[PDB]
């Protein structure tokens, strides 16, 4: 009794926001990406800390190795509503992952929590930590981490496991080549989903161990993970016990964005009749820095003609004139002139696309500004040449491939 | 030199948002009318705000005699952003006008101004006070009023008054029946604005021998600003020297939205191709409660079919279906189904449209929630039954009108 | 298992912060009693909502029917960290006891949580309503009341209640003029605290059925508490089982400042060696509005002596030059001049006492400004002729008895 | 007319807040000078800020090159209250002094301003900048620099320069050897004072030209102001017309806090009966993160005897017992235990000083715990063995110099 809400208060969060994603190619040069925007206004790194709040958790510990600009600057702008006196705080602790929380270790200390969780804040999920902690206490555990069932024909991009009946760690293996299937299962393989949780005074005496290792990578999946395996003091959790979802019939939703595929996939998802993610959720609504944007403005095109929309989400301060859109997102600020045709598209801010342009399976990086007449996605060889295309059929366009191109961005 | 920053540091704004906005008939009976939204996402009271920021007068206050909790909860959240050691405040001062002032005069001292700026924020507008401070000080008067030439049409409801060539007042009238005409044009009328300027000093000294008054109706057009007509002392302040407009060209923007016709003109008026009024303008910004909504989500109607806007709003929040929309402006998370059909009307926020309704030339009061197959604004005896109907042809819909006509608009 | 965390989020809290504070004689007659300064910077209110904080409770609904001004201005400055998203506001709503809460029962409609939380906030208390809601669930009760043994003597200040094995209330008055005594000790009353916690749908439909009521005094301890004591559905909690206290032996902190006395001790008894109220806990920290002031600079007299200071509280922005000080406390921005003594003093803000004075037993309201010479708290008949002096011996200067003895405060 | 309103609207400060301290060998190893505290609660950076609303500016931009955690949780807690829609915001943007502001030119351009401050934050002034604003375009000037007149005993560690008539900048050199003496005095030589203001696009074309010299050092003293001073564009401004300052009579106040001596000889210049900086402005005041915390406690020792306090500061939170001080000044949640004697020094927060020590002329490093017994201050080659003296006198103390020492500092 009393348990649940006496959890999160000793408790602190270490989003791991680093922005690796070496799979978007472009996309994330100039920024992390956890920072990376998504549906409309918000960032990545917001499913990770809207959890946390939601969750209980109010003090948390992002480490942006990148030492960012972009992130800094939105957890300044919208995560500024703390006030340490009532021991809420986001951290900004600049510095493999995990000698990166070994550089922070003397400020975690003075945190003194007893139970830590460790987040990778580049990936899209709804979790609720506590539910997860009472698992961690109930179980008397030194280590859990949040297990799911994946398909095998991608879980060498993830760490595997195989669990005894009790959830307790058997055996663990961190980006296999071959990785095993699940007993009861050979389609699939139980996965890690880079969240953890430790009883604090365990991992400062562990990380020192490994700081003093002159051979380990110091990698959260390939040194210590392994490490309390074969201590045997690491358990599981499902995670559809925590995850968020307002269908219970509905499968777990855990988006890793690591190409930009998934990520044009996951945008696009919301504009869908039914969408898997349900941002509407008033139990857990997701929190961002979400500027005063005028409302999006529809008007006529140069003939007086109308314009059409189909399946598609219009963010705040978009001005839009005739020009069919379909099956698209459209991000803060973006001007469409007339004539246009735009399908399954995903544009980020400020953008500013000329007349008669069409658009087919294309992801617009910020503040670009596409020339009159241009053309995207109907001739792949063509597009392949100026922008960047993925084996999918998906197309990046970013700032740089258009002023290579002769094309003016100074506007 | 040096005069213009140092002017604002010494004055205070006092809003009068009384808003006992009469013709207004019931969208103002639950809410005072600086609370009316106008424009997508704003009230009305953020015009007379922001024109203080931007013209650097950080001290406001406001002076809520309908001790309003919708007026109190958006200063509390929109506008409760500073630090009041660094003497920029907005301040909540509860309660004829004049009168109004006088109660709350033991607050006002201590701010200890040179020069305060009496307004009424139940108006649309632009202005820089500073431009007005300096036309105060160089005309070394003791009221500034703020005169611009309108319709004498309409006239009577605005204080008259005739000036000299150095914008000294000669003669006052509040509210006459015979307006008189401006000498140059018989058309037109130089008017008040309800915005007046005050040193300090004179001002306590004044509304003291109008409080001691047991006639006086304290007011300040019938009481005091022919009271200082006849000593001599008042100036004018012609509009156009201090009205931020982005295109010089055009006629100055000042609204008096005192009945539901410029109401509902005024909120179309952005929806058009060129606005009169520049929302948009970075040189001039103008602040709200800036509330978390995602994006305007527009989706395929129950038939797969698309959706058509022309010359239209869409705020956050909203949700569109198929369902044509015309020169209409959308407030924040309204819902409607399919088969609309939606013409110059203005939907305030909440509200829900079930399937098949068609309207026109309307305005929808906060959350109601109409049900299927209603038709507004075809014919006019039948809507005049129901709902009310000005002269002009406008249509009001409320929560009580609908609730009386049975549709449970519990939601 | 995990119900703890999601009771509070589920539940709104209405702080009653309307006291007149009647036996608190001309201290309270310009501000409303949650207003009143105690213990440095703080306020009384900030004991009631920093309990609603650190308990989980993030939605608090403020009431204030008499003389609205200050608070209105410390909440908005103090505590105006809205986020909307979460659910996390202090809300202003203006309008006996319950009379207030029904006028604004629309507004506690639309927060949609199962409990309520009814505070007097006019009270100084640490409590965690977490661990009163999880009693008032395990019990499958209706309505909460806090109760707590106090002296018969005084009993008839505060509700009395006679309880059985469970908890339940058996009997309730309210008011007596001879209060019972528990039974197990005749010197002692088992009282209620002005905290009641109610299922919320049971309160919106007992709330229209007083309103109705043509001889309720729609109050809650003369109306609704009887009531529900008939229907034998209302339960206490001991507030023992949550009374937050650094020291377990020690006995419940519960101060109700009723009167002038209890005051002045109430602040005196943080200066003591021991405090019964430790302000000094990480773990459960009271917020309020903390303005940049300068450190508590102490000098030299006019004749380069030295000052000295004894048990005594200084805040941010005091000034103190020699003058002896003693079990005192000294509220922000105060000023001291040389050659006083201050023995057993409260002195609210920005007071300056002047050269020469020597106070015993007093309390000074804000802003004052004491002549040189005065001489407070060693001649009881004269002291109780210019200013008001309590039986106990205590007395208290306001500006109002300076100014009618002719000692001008315009500085 | 309406210009001094104008011109800090257009103008955007930038903070070389990256300040190596290279002079305070052991206090800055840690953090960033700016982030350095002083008189109470503040850091030094504030008065650069405070400058700059007080100023106009509203839009800051600092420049935390390295080394800096601190500040980036000062700035984000304390200093973060974006408007971000009426353009005013504290801008962060980590990284020679010039390559600083040159990588981030890109995000700076983004704001648009027509002039732009810049400023050094590592030292400790009160300035209106919009009165240099006023002096520079009044001079049609393309550059203004900030001179004051200095010793020419300590001239070498600055820019010195020599001018005409008209403050046209005639000979400039940074940091000679031997510098010029003014011509109307010997003894003083006219000084730079690291505030420069330019012309906006003038500074962007000149920062793009440094870029490519292969042999600049990428510094403003160095590289920038004698090409300028060649090219005869630069001009000054003589600091007295822009010095806020309440006593017209005394000197303009510019502390360089270069040396450790200078950090503690103007920390006890506040302590002093006639502080030459005045924080009790409240026309012009200071900002800071004002956490919420107790009131100065002042107990009897163990001995039940008097504490004495004699020309000192004793910030919130502290808590002193008997244990006379002089001439010192208290940080915030300080602690001192009985018979101790302090006198002339400067104790950073969280300091715990133990029984019976003695301090004079000493410099405690932030959150050390002093040992029962430790005399400092009265045997100087004891103490330049133990911690760090310098040749005037003075003495810093800091954790790790205790923890060598033998001492724990744990707790
Ligand atoms: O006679 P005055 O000038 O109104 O003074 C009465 C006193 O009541 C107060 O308004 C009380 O203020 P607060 O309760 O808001 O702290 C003082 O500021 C004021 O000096
Ligand atoms: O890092 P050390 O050697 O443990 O010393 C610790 C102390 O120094 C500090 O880093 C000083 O930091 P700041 O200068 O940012 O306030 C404190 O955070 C901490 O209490």
């Amino acid at each position: 009794l009393m348990l649940a809400r006496q959890l999160p208060l000793k408790s602190v969060a270490l989003i791991l926001a680093g922005g690796r994603g070496t799979r978007l190619k472009d996309l994330t040069n100039k920024r992390a990406k956890p920072a990376v925007h998504f549906g409309g206004k918000f960032r990545i790194i917001d499913f990770a800390l809207s959890n946390c709040i939601n969750s209980g958790i109010r003090r948390m510990g992002v480490i942006t190795q990148y030492q960012s600009h972009t992130l800094v600057q939105h957890i300044q702008r919208g995560w500024s509503f703390f006030n340490e006196e009532m021991n809420e705080f986001v951290d900004l602790l600049p510095a493999g992952t995990a000698d990166a929380v070994t550089q922070n270790l003397d400020i975690i200390r003075r945190y003194k929590a007893e139970y830590v969780v460790i987040l990778a804040g580049d990936h899209i999920y709804k979790q609720d930590y506590s539910r997860m902690l009472i698992d961690h206490v109930e179980k008397g555990a030194r280590c859990t981490v949040a297990c799911m069932p994946v398909p095998i024909e991608e879980a060498s991009a993830f760490g595997v496991m195989a669990v005894d009946e009790n959830d307790k760690i058997i055996e663990f293996v961190e980006k296999p080549a071959n990785p095993p299937s699940m007993p009861n299962d050979p389609s699939k393989s139980l996965a890690s989903m880079g969240i953890y949780v430790f009883d604090a005074d365990y991992l400062y005496e562990l990380l020192e161990e490994d700081d003093r290792d002159e051979n380990s990578s110091h990698d959260f999946g390939k040194d210590l993970i392994p490490k309390i395996t074969e201590a045997g003091l690491a358990y599981a959790h499902p995670f559809p016990l925590s995850c968020v979802q307002s269908d219970p019939d509905a499968e777990p939703y855990w988006r890793d964005v690591g190409t930009l595929e998934a990520y044009w996939k996951a945008n696009l998802d919301l504009a869908s009749v039914v969408p898997e993610l349900d941002m509407y959720d008033r139990n857990w609504p997701i929190r961002t820095y979400n500027e005063s944007l005028p409302p999006a403005k529809f008007v006529q095109d140069r003939s007086g003609s109308h314009g059409m929309t189909l399946n598609s989400l219009v963010s705040g301060g978009c001005v839009i004139s005739g020009s069919v859109v379909v099956q698209s997102v459209l991000f803060s600020r973006v001007r469409v002139n007339s004539f246009c045709n735009i399908d399954s598209a995903v544009l980020l801010p400020e953008v500013w696309v000329g007349r008669s342009c069409r658009l087919r399976r294309c992801v617009i990086d910020r503040a670009c500004v596409i020339p009159e007449g241009m053309v995207i996605g109907e001739n792949a060889e063509e597009d392949a040449r100026r922008f960047y295309r993925s084996e999918e059929g998906i197309v990046l366009v970013t700032r740089e491939m258009l002023r290579k191109l002769g094309h003016k961005q100074e506007r």
